[PDB]
């Protein structure tokens, strides 16, 4: 476990700092590090008495020494980073008078995954909707232009020199007004080997989003995240479907090693197919780069139909 939290020294940054009494806690968001769901009263100075929905972390009532440093590091690597539409920014801090608040953008709609999952059609090209509670359909273009933003995150976050390492469709959130922003990109890595086996809490496997280098030598780039994009797209197009089905993780190492690769998905076109394909090379250096990816896409994006 971890000392007190006044047993450290918790880097106190004027610019971000809050008072703790301004913010209101809510319901919780998510569990891993712990989210939960608050209201900010006067996040910006400029207006004290407007409110704002937010998103606070923090760590478990069981936080090793190192989970701290983890959560620090994060903090401080958003404001190295800096802001950007397409991802989840740093909106301040609390850490004095109780427990490190990291507070950050709220997205409404959680993450991408189950965001399409509940707007599948009824039709036969996607598997059966999951949500109790469907949504509208979205459009050919609304979800090239979801790819476009996603990428367009992604491009802002290489020219930060920041390899998200672990880029998928549960890594993108949606706000109110369906504005893709892509989180857990500025997480600490862990200086233990990995165990390709381990699942997240919500019964995912890291591995399949790994590039074949990223797995089999743990080399991680910007290359190598270009690969996990190309898997992200692939999950837009299944609306939320899960890479490789019926596809062992033991049984992956092999596969991917005969330089197979996924089917194009239905109601897929072939351009953006390719694109996927190109993501998926073998030889990093021969995948497309982000910007070339977020000029693709946008002419992609002006062509696909809205109706």
């Amino acid at each position: 476990h971890m000392a007190g939290v006044s047993e450290y020294e918790l880097p106190e940054d004027p610019r971000w700092e809050l008072p703790r009494d301004r913010l209101v806690l809510g319901k919780p968001l998510g569990e891993g590090g712990q989210v939960v769901l608050a209201e900010a009263i006067g996040l910006d100075k400029d207006k004290p008495n407007r409110v704002t929905k937010v998103a606070v972390k923090m760590l478990k009532s069981d936080a090793t020494e190192k989970d701290l440093s983890d959560l620090i590091s994060e903090m401080e690597m958003m404001k190295m980073i800096g802001k950007h539409k397409n991802i989840i920014n740093l909106l301040g801090a609390c850490t004095q008078d109780g427990p490190l608040y990291v507070i950050v953008e709220y997205a409404s709609k959680g993450n991408l995954r189950e965001y399409l999952q509940a707007r599948r059609p009824p039709g036969l090209e996607y598997s059966y909707n999951p949500s109790h509670n469907p949504e509208e359909q979205l459009s050919s273009k609304d979800l090239v232009s979801c790819a476009y933003q996603v990428a367009r995150g992604m491009e802002y976050l290489a020219s930060k020199k920041c390899i998200h390492r672990d880029l998928a469709a549960r890594n993108v959130l949606v706000t109110e007004d369906n504005v893709m922003k892509i989180a857990d990109f500025g997480l600490a890595r862990d200086i233990h080997h990995i165990d390709y086996y381990k699942k997240t809490t919500n019964g995912r496997l890291p591995v399949k989003w790994m590039a074949p280098e990223a797995l089999f030598d743990r080399i991680y780039t910007h290359q190598s995240d270009v690969w996990s994009f190309g898997v992200l797209l692939w999950e837009i197009f299944t609306l939320g479907g899960s890479p490789y089905p019926g596809v062992p993780v033991e049984e992956l190492f092999k596969l991917l090693k005969e330089g197979h690769r996924m089917d194009k998905p239905s109601n897929c076109t072939n351009e953006l197919y390719m694109m996927m394909r190109d993501c998926w090379h073998a030889v990093p250096s021969q995948r497309p780069t982000f910007k070339q990816l977020v000029e693709d896409l946008d002419r992609i994006v002006a062509l696909t139909s809205n109706q």
